C-alpha cells in the first residue's frame, strides 16, 4: 500500500523537508499542506504491528534522530536509509496515532492543532487530538487505506 | 493468508464453533474453549480498510450476529454462517485488543467474566472492559501475536 500520512487536526501531511525524491540521510520530517509523490509513504511490516515507515520515493525510513532506542520527548524525526530495531513503529489506525517501539508518539513540535507548513515532527509521550494521524489514499485524501498490506 | 487463534486475553481461552466441527451448521454458536486444534483456527478477509469477515478456517463460514441485523442489540449471540454481507463486517482492533462490529458493539463472553468456563457463549455488547479483550496469536505459539490483516 502507498498512502499519505495526514495530521488529523490540520489536514497537513508528513513530508521530507524540501520534498526531494532522494532526501539526504537525516533530513527532517515536517508537516506541509502539499500533496505530491515525494510525500507518499509505505509501511514494511517486520513483526506483527511493528515495521518501518518508508518514504516511497527514496526508500529511506523514519528514524528518531540519532537512532536512540528510547528517544526522549522532543527528539526530531528524520529519514535515514539504515534498517534497525530503533526505527520500528506501529501505525495505530484504531486510535489514529503513530507509536514508536519504545512507546512515544509522533507529534508536531509544539502540539498545535494547526501547525504551519514546515513545522518539525518530534517524538512525545503525550496523547491528545493534535497528535492524531490518519492514513489516506494519494487519490482521495479523505479515504482511509489499510497500511498493513 | 494469516491463520490465527482468537484468544480471550483475560482467561486464555479461545474462540471455537460450539462442538468443534470442521463444518459447523449455519447459525452454530461461537463459544470459548481451552483446546487448540485446526477446527478453531480463524482467518480475516479484508473488505474495506479495517472492515472484513472473520472466517472459520476449516469451514469457510464467517462470524455473524445471529439473525444478521445491521444494528444488533446487546446480548445478540455470535454465530457462524456462510453468507457474506455487510452486517457481518468486523474490525480486528489489535491496538486496543478487541473485536468490533460495524455498528460499534464488541465481542464479549456472555456475562463478562474474566475466567469464563469452557462452552461459554459469545455475544455482542457495547461495554468495554478487560473481559472483552482479545488478542490474535499464532497457531504455533499461543503467546505470539500475529498480524491478521495479511
Ligand atoms: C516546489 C516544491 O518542491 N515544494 C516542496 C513542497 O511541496 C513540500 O514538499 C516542502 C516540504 O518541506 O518542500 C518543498 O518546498
Ligand atoms: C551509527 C549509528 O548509530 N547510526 C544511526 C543511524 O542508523 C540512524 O538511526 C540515524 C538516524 O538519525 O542515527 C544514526 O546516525
Ligand atoms: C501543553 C501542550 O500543548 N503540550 C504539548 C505536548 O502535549 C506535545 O504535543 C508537545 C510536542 O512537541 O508540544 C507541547 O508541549
Ligand atoms: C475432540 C474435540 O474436537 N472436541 C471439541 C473441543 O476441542 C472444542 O472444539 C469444543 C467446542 O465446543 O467442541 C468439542 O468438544
Ligand atoms: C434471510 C436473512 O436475514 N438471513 C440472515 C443470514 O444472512 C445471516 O446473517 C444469519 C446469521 O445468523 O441471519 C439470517 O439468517
Ligand atoms: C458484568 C456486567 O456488569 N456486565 C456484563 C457486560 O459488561 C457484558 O460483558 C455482558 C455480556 O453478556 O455481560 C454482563 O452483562
Amino acid at each position: 500500500a502507498t498512502f499519505l500520512i495526514k495530521h488529523k487536526a490540520s489536514g497537513k501531511f508528513l513530508h521530507p523537508k524540501g520534498g526531494s525524491s532522494n532526501p539526504a540521510n537525516d533530513t527532517n520530517l515536517v508537516l506541509h499542506s502539499d500533496i505530491h509523490e515525494r510525500m507518499y509513504f509505505q509501511f514494511d511490516v517486520v513483526d506483527e504491528r511493528w515495521g518501518y515507515i518508508k518514504h516511497a520515493a527514496s526508500g529511506k525510513i523514519v528514524h528518531p534522530l540519532g537512532g536512540k532506542a528510547d528517544p526522549p520527548n522532543e527528539t526530531k524525526l528524520v529519514l535515514h536509509q539504515d534498517r534497525h530495531d530503533r526505527a520500528l513503529f506501529a501505525m495505530d489506525f484504531f486510535n489514529d496515532n503513530i507509536i514508536h517501539k519504545a512507546g512515544k508518539y509522533v507529534h508536531p513540535k509544539g502540539g498545535s492543532t494547526n501547525p504551519p507548513n514546515e513545522t518539525l515532527t518530534v517524538m512525545h509521550g503525550d496523547k491528545h487530538g493534535a497528535m492524531e494521524f490518519i492514513f489516506v489514499s494519494p487519490k482521495n485524501k479523505d479515504k482511509r487505506v489499510l497500511v498493513y498490506v
